[PDB]
DNA sequence: CCGACAGCGCATCAGC
DNA sequence: GCTGATGCGC
DNA sequence: GTCGG
């Protein structure tokens, strides 16, 4: 939080272009620009000390340079008072309603959070539970009950079969104080990159922890996918844990290491990390390690027994999860 | 000093 | 229904 | 919006 007024405003910056102008390469660069600052240690004073990082460039930079000198940025003074965009803004809030959405209900004079309860007929599923729990998916997990929420998952995976291995990436895994949600990698021998033995595999482990009731709501469900809600358990006449976004991820044992590497993130590092390995002629997704070719395609997967190897191919050295978080 | 910008699962739609 | 495009979230 | 070529 060195630089925290500076990141903020880019953050904003980086909302409106996403949400309102659409223009998603606006709301990549303001992102990129915010991490950069958001690690550089010191105090920014300048536009032009800022300018030095990669990825400011003149725009960023005379903005922080107005922010610097004023406290404030007049473009965004005046994008939180334009009635019409303050809404879609505040659309996009809720998990399943992005921009074109958000923009379509506020085009048909749906701009709140009562209009939307009005309303839960035009919303589809995802977005009726985001509606439904909007207050509680706004509140952060302490890493006390990230530690519940893990204990709870892997002991209710290895009760449907012992060989699953389930991991908690995101946030938690690079040691962070408190998560957004609680993101599950998981590898079962039956599930590699050869064939799938028998399917169900994720549906056995949801099934499993909705028995339980942890898993309360569903958001999307695939074979190999899941996006849901779940709940720690009260204690007698407790106040009520919020519920919590969840995601699990199956992926072919034979390649955790690029699935661990992928799910622990962060988004930005995961993007910086990519385009890296394009420079180096190497394409990196959530399975495998591939060399470019001349023509561009990618070749064969490249062997992997660690996240090491993948970070030793594309020639960085190994950062730990704790330094990753960018 | 203009093209590329990371990569993919699931849900939903439109045109068959 | 299937295919391919888009939306959204990760 | 930024930058490597
Ligand atoms: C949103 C997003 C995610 N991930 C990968 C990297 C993430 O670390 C990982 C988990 O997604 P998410 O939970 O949204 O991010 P997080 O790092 O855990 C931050 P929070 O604690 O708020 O969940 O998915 C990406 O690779 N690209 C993306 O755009
Ligand atoms: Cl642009
Ligand atoms: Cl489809
Ligand atoms: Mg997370
Ligand atoms: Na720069
Ligand atoms: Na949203
Ligand atoms: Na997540």
């Amino acid at each position: 939080t060195l630089n925290g007024g500076i990141t903020d405003m880019l953050t904003e910056l980086a909302n409106f272009e996403k949400n309102v102008s659409q223009a998603i390469h606006k709301y990549n660069a303001y992102r990129k620009a915010a991490s950069v600052i958001a690690k550089y240690p010191h105090k920014i004073k300048s536009g032009a000390e800022a300018k030095k990082l990669p990825g400011v460039g003149t725009k960023i930079l005379e903005k922080i340079d107005e922010f610097l000198a004023t406290g404030k940025l007049r473009k965004l003074e005046k994008i939180r008072q334009d009635d019409t965009s303050s809404s879609i803004n505040f659309l996009t809030r809720v998990s399943g309603i992005g921009p074109s959405a958000a923009r379509k209900f506020v085009d048909e004079g749906i701009k709140t959070l009562e209009d939307l309860r009005k309303n839960e007929d035009k919303l589809n599923h995802h977005q009726r539970i985001g509606l439904k729990y909007f207050g509680d998916f706004e509140k952060r997990i302490p890493r006390e009950e990230m530690l519940q929420m893990q204990d709870i998952v892997l002991n209710e995976v290895k009760k449907v079969d012992s060989e699953y291995i389930a991991t908690v990436c995101g946030s938690f895994r690079r040691g962070a104080e408190s998560s957004g949600d609680m993101d599950v990698l998981l590898t079962h021998p039956s599930f590699t990159s050869e064939s799938t033995k028998q399917p169900k595999l994720l549906h056995q482990v949801v099934e499993q922890l909705q028995k339980v009731h942890f898993i309360t709501d569903t958001l999307s469900k695939g074979e190999t996918k899941f996006m849901g809600v779940c709940q720690l358990p009260s204690k007698n006449d407790e106040k009520e844990y919020p519920h919590r976004r969840i995601d699990i991820r199956l992926i072919p044992k034979d390649q955790y290491y690029c699935g661990v590497l992928y799910f622990t993130g962060s988004d930005i590092f995961n993007k910086n990390m990519r385009a890296h390995a394009l420079e180096k002629g190497f394409t990196i997704n959530e399975y495998t390690i591939r060399p470019l070719g001349v023509t561009g395609v990618a070749g064969e997967p490249l062997p992997v027994d660690s996240e090491k190897d993948i970070f030793d191919y594309i020639q960085w050295k190994y950062r730990e999860p704790k330094d990753r978080s960018e």
